[PDB]
């Protein structure tokens, strides 16, 4: 993925345990040779996941709970880094946000002409839920989705309740999740 | 399970959906032939799932979405109508009370001598964070285990983000879900 993301866990890494711990994580992922992430250069898919694996070892907590946390931490360092009015600008309410999802990741890939951005689909179930439909080009990223959601919920003010009822990793053609908030 | 857990969902239905929605689920499921919910007697687990079925059809809302409304409800259709004293009992924390959920479920175990009720470990993973281990005899109720979870955060005027991240649906041992609350 694009080195935004890798910097982004970078940071919050270094935030959350200190630059000691993000260089061991960094290290034990076998990439030390790397001085600084690049925010807008390419990168092979594998260094992610191998600094989310290098980082439930250091940390002693699952992958899928950093990806959660991961998640989450986007939604906040996005607007502090240099897309808070593109942000601002997808929406005012979660059920409206998520609508505008692939297009808010379509103009991001203007400025990023190789982004593979997932696809987000939704269909209202009522005012207050939905279910929503994750595409994506990549395997095992469904519980930062769900960290997603969360940051969106707190920065819209929001509770939201999520649950994954369709399992890409199983075969099945996609990720699925029920939704209900406020 | 016990005719109360039938019962609640009948009330649910009706309080938000009216009785003539009521009756319509219940003549799907194929459950015309009963008069009334016995609260103290042992129904077919297949009572309560052909129900939730037939909800989803009628009301054009997937079973895993209805679960998670009715896991709420039920925190508070318990405080009402019989069970908030023994509520009460079991702790004024959101941490406290799933740490007490097993001797909860024994109590009520003592007056409903076929119960099969689930269990629940707790990892806390901080004071503000903890790792819940669902174990059930039963397929199909994490999606309630979560609305219950955010029942307790309102009874408890408490924030709750509820994540799983392991789940019995797809051959894993248990569902564990990942929780962050005020
Ligand atoms: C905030 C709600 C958003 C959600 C729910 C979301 C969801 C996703 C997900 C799940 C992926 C993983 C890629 C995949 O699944 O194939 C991803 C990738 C990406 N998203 Fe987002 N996204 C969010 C907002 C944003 C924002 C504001 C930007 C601005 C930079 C952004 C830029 C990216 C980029 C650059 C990638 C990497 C794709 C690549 O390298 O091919 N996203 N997004
Ligand atoms: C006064 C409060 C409560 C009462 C009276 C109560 C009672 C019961 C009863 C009668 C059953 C049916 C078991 C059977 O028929 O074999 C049950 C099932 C259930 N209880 Fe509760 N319970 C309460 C609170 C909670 C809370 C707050 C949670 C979760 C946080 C919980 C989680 C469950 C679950 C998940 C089951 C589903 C059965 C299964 O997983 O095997 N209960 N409980």
């Amino acid at each position: 993925m694009y080195g935004l993301v890798n910097k982004a866990i970078q940071d919050m890494i270094s935030k959350h345990h200190g630059e000691d711990t993000w260089e061991a994580i960094k290290q034990k992922a076998g990439l030390e040779d790397i001085d600084f992430f690049v925010g807008m250069e390419a990168y092979s898919d594998d260094v992610t996941y191998h600094l989310v694996g290098a980082a439930s070892e250091v940390l002693g907590k699952p992958a899928e709970e950093l990806l959660i946390a991961f998640g989450e931490y986007w939604v906040t360092y996005t607007s502090e880094e240099g897309y808070g009015e593109l942000l601002a600008s997808a929406g005012d309410s979660l059920p409206e946000f998520m609508e505008n999802l692939d297009n808010l990741h379509a103009r991001v890939g203007l400025s990023f002409p190789q982004l593979r951005p997932p696809a987000f689909e939704c269909q209202h179930t009522s005012s207050k839920s939905m279910e929503l439909h994750y595409q994506s080009t990549r395997a095992g990223l469904a519980p930062m989705v769900l960290g997603l959601l969360h940051g969106l919920g707190k920065r819209f003010q929001t509770k939201v309740e999520v649950t994954q009822t369709a399992f890409r990793e199983t075969g099945e053609d996609h990720d699925i999740f029920s939704i209900k908030y406020e």
